């Protein structure tokens, strides 16, 4: 069902930002896991949707309850990675180039400079106190405004908050490479960030 | 689909300790709703399972996601509240009357006596910061050991943790009669608790 | 040393949206309990904090965290409730009169009209699964933008948002007018909103 | 105040099971970030306490739960890695030595046996959604049973609850050996596991 999306540039193209070592593992490893996970969770439910039509019983309600942390997890995971890659790109493709556009007038208006909006985001990433994600945001629920949120673990943006660009902060997306040195690599990323992705997304709301 | 377990005795039953004004609404109103909550969740994961299989987009996976929390909101509010009713009952038939079997030896042998599993229970109760529940439970991984848990909101215990009595500390549950003395609540609905149904849960498992 | 706040209106003043019965016991019983609460938690860290000291041991670090819940808990019943009767207020005294100034602009701007951001809202409040609040918040790290957000339990906003409405979706708010009905409750409490303090809020910042 | 705690082996004593590399890092970055991390979050409650003695109002209260989170986060940073050390030993020091006393026996007859606990730990560790912790405890309110919980981030075992043995499910606790194949690591450390503190924890209560 749910697959891996395409390879779009190779595994060293966004170095010396992210090395080719670290996008191996984070695409061919820990983004599969969640491909798989999101297989197994989803036909797991169907297979509980099924027997609740049988037997409509709290007992088979505790098991549908059981399997819906794993389709939040594993969904979020699979979600929120084909968001990264999406939104990076190696120079040579555009990363790095400041957005244009609505999202341009947006972030000057409300931040300033695009300088201030990332120094926000660096600040939500370094204070994510686990694994998890910064998202920029498009709210669509008080105007379109611009904001930057975090989420814990494989937790996403829904509904109106419409992802922008999202920045992994789990361990594996930098330590190889930069080990605890967490504020080097969320400084680094923005050279490689794909902001013609977010401009776009933007306006697709 | 799922629907409101049937009523076994009427409203006023639990009188003195809850009163039929709180067992009418809790049942027909509260419950109801989740009951309700629980069928249209399941009925859109359903519908968002079939867009998935035509289309597994990043976009699709995240409706999935924002359904899964009304999946185990609506569905613990449902089994948690079908617990509830099943192990209360009047004193007409046997409500208030101390376990039998092997759960009321391992009641001893962890606890010393049935009162003082009661009074931890009761501080689990008060303890809930929130809406919430307390359930005393059989923990199948560790050798059936009995122990006494929390859950906020309609959080429910799944897997190993077997619930052998279910305690409802949302506020619901007790306002209109004890209004903020929840400790009143707590301490009176004991006379009322089905500890036959107890010690059933217990041995089956 | 942290106190209730000064009554300012009669317990009856918000009739017929609140009643005088709510506002009594969630003043006297529900809003003491927090500030009693708040109070013993700063002095059993204090009396940590002398421990620690003495003896920096990592058993007496986990005995600080125990009590950081309470402290966040109970500071935020403290302050979530001071908030919530200083944005409300009789008709006499201008409650449900529309807000002014820079707020009202910011309003209009955002969400079209008053009753668009009171809709929001009144969804906000609806979708609390649990015990929670909903604030109308100024966002100062986005430009001064409004937004809606929920908490659970006695979760507040802290830093950069900054609350101009609260709104208490607590069961013990509402229940014993209301009942089940919450969204009558949410529908009928911006009869007596404090739009005056909201707008002096939002320019304080 | 807090400090790291005494080096007791040198970095490379648990090889081939967790490199010296992760140990330097673990110790001397992760550790002393805490370790800092909660020094400066109770330094800056000290300050706010005194605010609040001269002013206790709800705009000084809200800064005093925001730094709540960082006395958790660091405060169990800080005693989770003190545990972490402390039940981890090379060979050479009785690491990997089954436990004795009467946490033997509590092990076999709640377990069955020893590697029956391992394996429930393990699944516990892969089972952790994130950043995060197993700990095997000992359950003071319920006979003092053994139990494996789970906790998120640096949230840790209090009050009841007593650490026997902790274990770092963290990626930066692996990834640099084991990268994404986070089994191999869950499998491989209970040959450094030092049970003869945890049979001494067990009985210290
Ligand atoms: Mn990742
Ligand atoms: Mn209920
Ligand atoms: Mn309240
Ligand atoms: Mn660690």
């Amino acid at each position: 069902k749910v697959t891996l999306p395409d390879l779009k540039w190779d595994f060293g193209a966004l170095e010396p930002y992210i090395s080719g070592q670290i996008n191996e593992l984070h695409y061919t490893k820990h983004h599969q896991t969640y491909v798989n996970g999101f297989n197994t969770a989803v036909d797991q439910f169907q297979e509980l949707s099924d027997l609740l039509a049988k037997e409509p019983s709290p007992a088979n309600a505790r098991k549908m309850i059981a399997i819906q942390q794993n389709i939040k997890f594993h969904g979020g995971g699979f979600t929120n990675h084909c968001l990264f890659w999406e939104n990076l790109a190696p120079e040579s493709q555009g990363g790095g180039e400041p957005p244009t556009g609505a999202l341009a007038k947006a972030i000057d208006e409300q931040f300033g400079s695009l300088d201030e909006l990332i120094k926000l985001t660096n600040t939500k990433l370094a204070g994510v106190q686990g694994s998890g994600w910064a998202f920029i945001v498009k709210n669509l629920s008080n105007g379109g405004k611009l904001d930057v949120v975090q989420t814990y673990n494989q937790d996403t943006v829904t509904g109106p908050l419409v992802p922008l660009v999202a920045i992994d902060a789990w361990e594996h997306a930098y330590y190889l490479q930069y080990q605890n040195k967490k504020a080097d690599y969320f400084k680094a990323i923005w050279n490689v960030v794909n902001w013609k992705e977010a401009s776009r997304r933007f306006d697709a709301g």
